[PDB]
């Protein structure tokens, strides 16, 4: 139940913190809708955390890819900050998010 399965033109802006796609709704319409990850991703000691926020704070080189390598997933990768202030790169795959009939919903 990716939201990836039923959107499209995915991209990440606002500064690295606002997934933006364009969502099928139940009548087969395409819907723009937002999601500001920073709400619903955190950085836990250096590991991307689902339902922590504010990951961006301590995080470096935000990027995103909609449809990234031979499984085509919704992967952000970004440098996080761990505890012991040392960067590591790491990568979530988005696809915990959900379209609900039209809307990006974690």
């Amino acid at each position: 139940m990716s939201y990836a399965d039923s959107s499209r033109n995915a991209v990440l802006t606002n500064g690295g913190r606002t997934l933006r796609a364009e969502c099928r709704n139940a009548d087969g319409n395409w819907v723009t809708s937002e999601l500001d990850l920073d709400t619903i991703i955190g950085n836990n000691d250096g590991h991307f955390q689902w339902g922590g926020q504010n990951f961006t704070e301590t995080a470096e080189d935000i990027r995103f890819h909609p449809k990234e390598g031979a499984a085509e997933q919704p992967i952000l990768r970004a440098r996080l900050r761990d505890c012991n202030g040392e960067f590591h790169d790491r990568d979530v795959n988005l696809n915990r998010i959900q379209n609900v009939n039209g809307r990006l919903v974690f």
